[PDB]
């Protein structure tokens, strides 16, 4: 049962959850991935990793995507949310330093991955690994692009790192520019490529109901995210969220804040509903009776076809993972799934 205030009964409803069939293999694979890269001690892998639900919010996600390239976003996907931990560990115990040369050699290695698989660093070393085998996918075209779009990731991290020291928190639509990054919105749209076996075109990735069809799914996830991390964040100190935007800077109550996100949240929905008619009209176009024709037709179809099962997989992720129980931590401030 969900909480009243993170509820979507349009979600529920009309956006049936899928689960990709490589799942119970994706799981554990990932696990013992976590375990052989040591990003995770083994304690804690062995108590929190698979409640985590890491994988299977992707699972949800990328329906149709081979089982080895479902299994290099999982690994990466796992991967960012163990460096989120880092990130918000070194800002708390103020690693100016070490998170400058994190910073600095995330960078590097994303440009060359091969290069970074046996870094001293296992966060690094293990960023290397997952970003090698994604490159592995497409043209290298496409890598470029996903290296274009992580390298402006790491920086928004970084302006996040800056914004928490100096106690700074962001306007709100001065915050909604930086989300775009901070949550990565356009690697996700990236990753959609590989999982239907192709590197669309700038023409068509570009179309006008592609971009915002792909955009508001991305919005959606990022902004139901602030709604349900929201009392984590806030007893951690976090101060990078929509609804702590609103409390900071447009004078809401925790109750007001929330009721407004809740409705923006609401209103990508019906926005994404209304584009994504359009987005697979345009797909149906593509289809010109050509073999190329059919075959970006087909991409794009599952592309927004992954767009929409992000709705429904990120929903269920924040009411599953252990990530978000803050209520069942002895310290708030400290989730027991982080190296302190
Ligand atoms: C750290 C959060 N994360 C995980 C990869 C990176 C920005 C986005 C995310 C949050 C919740 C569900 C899915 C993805
Ligand atoms: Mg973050
Ligand atoms: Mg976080
Ligand atoms: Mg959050």
């Amino acid at each position: 049962a969900v909480p009243p205030s993170l509820r979507l009964p349009v979600i529920e409803a009309a956006f049936p959850r899928q689960l990709h069939p490589y799942w119970p293999k994706l799981q554990e694979t990932t696990r013992t991935w976590l375990l052989e890269k040591r990003l995770m001690p083994a304690d804690k892998v062995e108590e929190y990793a698979d409640g985590l639900c890491y994988t299977d919010v992707m699972a949800g996600y990328y329906l149709g995507a081979p089982d080895e390239v479902l299994q290099a976003i999982a690994d990466y996907s796992a991967w960012f949310f163990v460096w989120d931990d880092r990130h918000d560990r070194d800002i708390v115990h103020g690693r100016a330093g070490a998170w400058r040369r994190l910073r600095g050699l995330l960078h590097t290695a994303l440009d060359s991955p091969g290069d970074h698989l046996h870094h001293e660093d296992t966060l690094v070393a293990g960023f290397a690994d997952s970003v090698r085998r994604l490159y592995a996918f497409l043209p290298a075209t496409w890598n470029a692009r996903f290296a274009r779009h992580f390298h402006t990731v790491i920086e928004a991290y970084d302006r996040e790192f800056h914004n928490r020291t100096r106690g700074i928190v962001p306007g709100v639509e001065e915050y909604l520019e930086l989300r775009r990054l901070t949550f990565a919105h356009w690697i996700w749209t990236d990753l959609l490529e590989p999982s239907s076996g192709c590197e669309l075109p700038d023409a068509v990735r570009k179309h006008p109901a592609y971009r915002r069809a792909a955009l508001l799914s991305q919005e959606f996830a990022a902004w139901y995210n602030d709604l349900c991390s929201l009392p984590k964040e806030i007893a951690g100190d976090e101060v990078h969220n929509l609804g702590i935007s609103l409390i900071t800077h447009h004078s809401l109550t925790l109750e007001e804040a929330i009721g407004e996100v809740r409705r923006r949240v609401e209103e990508c929905i019906t926005e994404f509903l209304a584009v994504e008619r359009d987005a697979l009209r345009f797909a149906d176009e593509l289809a010109d009776g050509t073999v190329r024709g059919k075959e970006l037709s087909g991409a794009v179809r599952a592309n927004v076809g992954n767009m929409r099962n992000w709705f429904s997989s990120v929903y269920w992720f924040h009411h599953e993972s252990g990530r978000y129980m803050v209520d069942s931590w002895d310290d708030r401030s400290t989730p027991p799934y982080v190296n302190n």
